[PDB]
């Protein structure tokens, strides 16, 4: 409790918030490239995401350390694989933040065309970017509530259709466009896993924010599973709903499919509603990531595995100097990217960020078995089945990324292990030292 | 000493053998795609390889554990990063052996066209493949000698030209093709590093076979550095020598540039010589890898980190059952072929991972023993780092992707096979 921690509801909405985020609005546009067979892809993507949820759920229950993934990998494998998880996820976070502010603010252009011009867009972003760094400095009680309101604002259309969308949905349109890809059923299913497997990055959120959730052992597991269950429901119900409402042809070339789901549904400026709700979604998610950025660095900084400045806190215990760095960085790697100008662009270096997150997922399912075997009782086979699913889920994600971004993920992994060696020799503690 | 270990010379020739191997004959054909500016690429590729040599040299001096890379990673980072190194490098080895038998036997087609036909080629390979598995079962004293002879047989042409090739050398020729790539100087340099940086895979050999080298602490470092020095000398002297001997135009479309080179000096039957020496090279290297395969699995098996069967030895101490597995596997993933290289490629990135964790291990374990040469050892190992990273920077993406995916599967198997036995730096209470 004591005192400014965050409760169950905010925490869980932070999970749903970060998960659904920017993408929930573009899904039916990308599945439309393959068809209604994307339903099968979901059934596979869901049980795979429920696996990784349960893993994080049980893990955080057993050890509710602050920093989630990072924490477990330190217990399991030592300071090095700890240091690796942080650096990766910490980047995966604040690069992820950058994507939110862009996408979010970009929805607002529907209201202010003023900001399609790329320069003004970047000025607006610094502003809104620092707005949320500041909200994060007034503390996790505060941003979790701003996100909680943001994300329920963002759920309005997504339930609206998910629930009321059926009233107009039919078979004729949905089924006609069952398999537009022109690939075999298993071919298609894989081509939808390319999209949908990245839909549940975010499941870690609660377990990472353990240090700031009120009753970690009860709540982190509830927020973890619950969050993922909200996301699943929406995804499935909403994008199957849209594929029986708008014809495939129109839908796959749509910039905002929910905006179009509107212009017939409630018509007129109902796109207004959706582009506000869409913008609210991201901006909420924005702040939620920058939070999590704040926490990993904190945890790692606290065990000597990240610079001391990230461990420095104000009296409430929130890492102010830590967040101001994330804030500065995002301001640097944002001016750098004024629509070309300096060089090129660049959604590569956000894509590599998304593989950085799958590495922690992997070391966590390892950590569950390697640390947790003691506490499994007679449910041993259950926990083996589940985590191997979580494994298949992480590998099968990378199996169908682009090469280019895995290559680069891998290169940054090498450079991470070059810095550890260079920065920690002397302080390092060897399982089997040499004598002097 | 006691008793059937291997001495300095065989060890070091195993190093040079495995390094130069199949590639030393194809180098000047691939550098001919860019020109005599590949000389600059070499100067960068050399000091980078002398780094990673020195690293392995000092590491194996300090700890001369059997398994080299694997050993060090276990000390440094624990059983998991140990397990990771072995599985990788063990695959790196026996996939690498498959490549050698193919290439090696393929040179012999110059004598027996009978075996360009792809079926007969694979039958031949199983035969020769199991010839060397057997030679390896009669022990490391034996294969190291077969390799030593194989690799000095393979050095004939390579010194022949490297030394005597200068008599047909022509500055005009060499210069006129200075930069055929049509890229900027730094562009060209990078386009030659693509080839040359993979030239020194093998530096690990001696430190990996520490369990079988006579006086490990003196010899593994000598064989390590010495080996790499022999490879550098040849590479540089021989391929610059050829580029002033044969015009760029001819040279870059050559199937065997040494065959063409040699036909200028000895002439006529020089192709026979070269295709025998070229085949001797690979087949020697073939056995030397299957050796190293034998040793990692042994070392890991011995620490519970690989199946017990790989730790099982005959009275001489050599892992017979272990090698028969490698032998079977190579027989399976060979008949699997017919008709009906990526894999050989992914295997090559697998070897750069151990290199990395070794330079780490040098600093993380060795800092105690650096005395007042601290800066020297930091400078050197950071080169060794740049060398490993810069290799991967210019691989194909497809084979890094797959190297990475196999890394994930490796860590899923550790979790699945070692939970209960695993020892956590910071456990939970029950
Ligand atoms: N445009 C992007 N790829 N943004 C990355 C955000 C990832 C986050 N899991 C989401 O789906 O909302
Ligand atoms: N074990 C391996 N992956 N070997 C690949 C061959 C590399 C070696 N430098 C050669 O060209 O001969």
């Amino acid at each position: 409790a004591d005192a400014h921690k965050v409760g169950l509801i905010p925490v869980t909405l932070m999970v749903s918030g970060n998960i659904m985020g920017s993408g929930v609005f573009l899904l039916p546009a990308n599945l439309a490239s393959t068809g209604g067979i994307a339903i099968y892809g979901w059934l596979v993507t869901i049980i795979g995401a429920l696996g990784l949820s349960m893993v994080y759920a049980k893990m955080s229950f057993l050890d509710p350390s602050p920093g989630g993934s990072y924490a477990y990998a330190r217990r399991c494998f030592g300071p090095f694989l700890g240091y690796q998880t942080n650096v990766l996820y910490w980047l995966a976070c604040w690069i992820g933040a950058i994507a939110m502010v862009v996408i979010g603010v970009g929805y607002l252009s529907y209201f202010f065309p003023i900001l399609k011009d790329p320069l003004v867009l970047t000025i607006t972003c610094v502003v809104v970017l620092w707005i949320f760094v500041l909200l994060n400095i007034v503390g996790p009680k505060m941003i979790t509530r701003v996100q909680a309101v943001a994300t329920v604002l963002a759920l309005i259309p997504i339930v609206g259709i998910a629930v009321f969308g059926w009233f107009w949905f039919r078979g004729e349109t949905y089924m006609a466009a069952w398999n537009v890809s022109g690939l075999g059923t298993f071919g298609a299913i894989q081509s939808t896993l390319n999209v949908t497997l990245w839909s549940f990055i975010g499941v870690e959120s609660a377990s990472v924010a353990a240090g700031v959730v009120k009753n970690p052992k009860r709540n982190v597991p509830i927020a973890t599973i619950g969050g993922v269950l909200i996301a699943a429901v929406c995804y499935v119900l909403s994008t199957t709903a849209i594929m029986g409402m708008i014809p495939n042809a129109a839908l796959r070339v749509s910039a905002s499919p929910f905006g179009d789901a509107a212009r017939m549904a409630l018509g007129d400026t109902a796109g207004a509603i959706v582009s506000f709700c869409a913008a609210a979604g991201c901006l909420g998610s924005l702040g939620g990531w920058t939070l999590l950025a704040g926490q990993t660095a904190k945890a790692a900084a606290d065990d000597g595995l990240f610079p001391p400045i990230f461990a420095r806190v104000n009296k409430a215990g929130t890492p102010v100097a830590g967040l101001i760095i994330v804030g500065i960085l995002m301001t640097i790697f944002q001016l750098s990217s004024i629509s070309p100008n300096a060089t090129k662009e660049f959604g590569l270096v956000s894509s590599v960020s998304v593989i950085f997150t799958l590495v922690p997922y992997l070391y966590t399912c390892a950590a569950l078995l390697l640390l947790g075997h003691g506490h499994f009782g007679k449910a041993r086979p259950a926990y083996l089945a589940v985590t191997t699913i979580a494994f298949l889920y992480c590998i099968w994600a990378v199996v169908g990324s682009g090469a280019k971004e895995v290559m680069w993920s891998f290169v940054t992994l090498m450079v991470i292990t070059a810095m550890y060696a260079l920065n920690y020799n002397r302080l390092h503690k060897n399982p089997y030292p040499l004598d002097a």
